[PDB]
């Protein structure tokens, strides 16, 4: 374990360890600047019993945190302070993307730019424009978070580079339709070899035929080939920590299957106010509105609001950051059961 350039949130990291030390009963002896002129933060602490714990954290010119406890009198008490704030952060930060995906105009990355900015938490701006290339900023203020994205106009080469955060997560959600099996492999478990491409995919159809049953044949050919494609990625998957965004074919499919039925139902969901110009929400699940649900069976209701919730929740986990691929078959099942129920 490295406590070397950290992505710690720096207006939170006194608060974090008095918290740390405070649950520990431990006592503070001081918590300031380091002497002379040294950029960072330095803890002292302790406990009746054993010696003085220093802390020094450094503040680097990158922004980036990095945490030396392999100083001072007691440092097996210090190495706990360190692995608290370590543990504060989320493992994807430690990871790095930097990727190319072939085939794209500005027609079409434009607007999953555009879409991704729908959300709260994510903004995006033009960062640089000129004959060869186009390059835009996706940032998460919130989360410290930024991507850059970039679009080499001669070549038809998107070029994706940052950490695999909370912008990366919208962004490929957003895109994640446009894209052919390799493209989605690719953004899906972030490695540049996958083996998706050799999976038989009427072996894979064939399960999904099976999951689908009635509703199969009612399958939009978009949605049959979001699945089928996502079921080969699944299937060759290499073993990775998280299989979470695995689940955006299902559901990226919830969300086109939905603005179907619904559209069909006389209710266009329209950006910028979504989904939300049509639910209210009560407790842990979201409910459809009177003007709404007064033309509807009881039945469609139904189907409509947990396919919405579903939608939401997993969603919402997934952009937030908040057996592993048993647990993720679990959920794609889950999805599975709902887009047959949307196509009753």
């Amino acid at each position: 374990r490295s406590y070397k350039n950290l992505n710690l949130v720096r207006a939170n990291i006194e608060t974090e360890s008095r918290q740390f030390i405070e649950n520990k009963n431990y006592s503070i002896q001081s918590i300031g600047p380091m002497p002379g002129s040294r950029a960072g933060l330095r803890v002292v602490f302790t406990r009746p019993g054993v010696n003085l714990a220093t802390v020094d954290i450094f503040y680097n010119g990158d922004g980036s945190t990095t945490i030396q406890y392999l100083t001072g009198a007691n440092r097996s008490l210090g190495q706990e302070l360190a692995d608290h704030l370590f543990e504060t952060i989320n493992p994807a930060e430690f990871e790095q993307v930097n990727m190319v995906l072939q085939g794209f105009v500005e027609t079409s990355v434009l607007p999953v730019l555009e879409l991704s900015a729908d959300e709260s938490h994510i903004e995006f701006r033009e960062h640089s424009r000129n004959a060869h290339t186009v390059v835009w900023k996706i940032i998460s203020t919130s989360y410290q978070d930024e991507l850059t994205v970039s679009l080499h106009i001669t070549t038809g080469k998107l070029q994706i580079q940052g950490r695999p955060l909370s912008c990366y997560r919208v962004f490929t959600f957003n895109l994640a339709a446009l894209l052919d099996l390799q493209g989605l492999e690719k953004v899906l478990i972030r490695q540049e070899d996958g083996k998706a491409n050799i999976v038989q995919q009427e072996v894979a159809r064939t399960y999904l035929q099976t999951v689908m049953a009635d509703a199969y044949p009612h399958l939009h050919v978009t949605a049959e080939k979001l699945l089928v494609s996502g079921l080969c990625v699944k299937l060759a998957a290499p073993d990775l920590p998280d299989y979470c965004m695995l689940l955006y074919p299902e559901l990226r499919t919830i969300e086109g299957v939905l603005k179907s039925k619904m559209s069909g139902l006389g209710m266009p969901v329209q950006q910028p106010a979504g989904f939300g110009t049509y639910f209210d929400k009560p407790a842990a699940h979201y409910i459809l509105k009177p003007q709404f649900a007064a033309t509807l069976r009881p039945e469609q209701i139904n189907i409509i609001s947990t396919a919405y919730t579903f939608f939401n929740v997993e969603r919402h986990s997934l952009f937030h950051m908040e057996s592993d691929m048993a647990r993720l078959m679990g959920k794609a099942t889950r999805a599975w059961g709902i887009i047959k129920d949307l196509y009753i």
